[PDB]
């Protein structure tokens, strides 16, 4: 099911969706299982009382947490491989950095290969440079366009002075190919 060799590394560095994806909880609280004809669902009720979270999964996948248990904010709900995007969105930048470094180092340590972590950290830093705009504001940035963090910060710094509304963005993780082709030098 899961990739195990060089394809695993290629998948990790391309920020692709893993094969054996294992959904992770979005909010801590209570968990219940809803069995359906030709489909299964996990419903999570947060202690805050906000909206429920529904994770649909297939019959084959083996559950990891029983019904009515207590789940943490970053707790897996199934056996598989966590995807970088969800962990980033739910636990910030440091969590995804640690996750990517550890996952990349496991593959190499399996075959007894030694590499320092600064080499991996350089690439991981190059993968987390740009931010995606979700609020238009009045900073001359359209929603949904990726901008390097430096440009976005200097734009907001100019706007905040002698201006009211900044622009708000969200961190974005992109693979090596998309990051390399989206450069400033044609």
């Amino acid at each position: 099911d899961i990739t195990q060799g060089l394809p695993r590394v290629v998948e990790l560095f391309e920020a692709r969706q893993p094969k054996g994806v294992a959904p992770i909880s979005e909010a801590a609280g209570r968990v219940r299982i809803e069995e359906t004809e030709k489909t299964k669902k996990i419903v999570v009720t947060p202690d805050d009382g906000t909206d429920e979270t529904a994770f649909p999964i297939s019959k084959r996948a083996r559950l990891l947490v029983g019904e009515g248990d207590h789940v943490e904010v970053g707790q897996k709900l199934t056996v598989g491989a966590t995807n970088p995007h969800d962990v980033l969105r739910i636990l910030g930048q440091r969590a995804v950095q640690v996750h990517l470094v550890a996952e990349v180092q496991k593959v190499y340590n399996s075959q007894g290969v030694s590499i320092h972590d600064k080499h991996i950290e350089i690439i991981i830093r190059q993968m987390l440079r740009r931010v995606t705009i979700i609020e238009s504001g009045d900073a001359e940035l359209l929603p949904g366009e990726l901008v390097e963090r430096s440009k976005f910060e200097t734009e907001n710094r100019r706007v905040v002075t002698e201006g009211g509304h900044p622009a708000s963005g969200r961190p974005q993780l992109m693979g090596i190919t998309k990051a390399s082709l989206a450069t400033e030098s044609w």
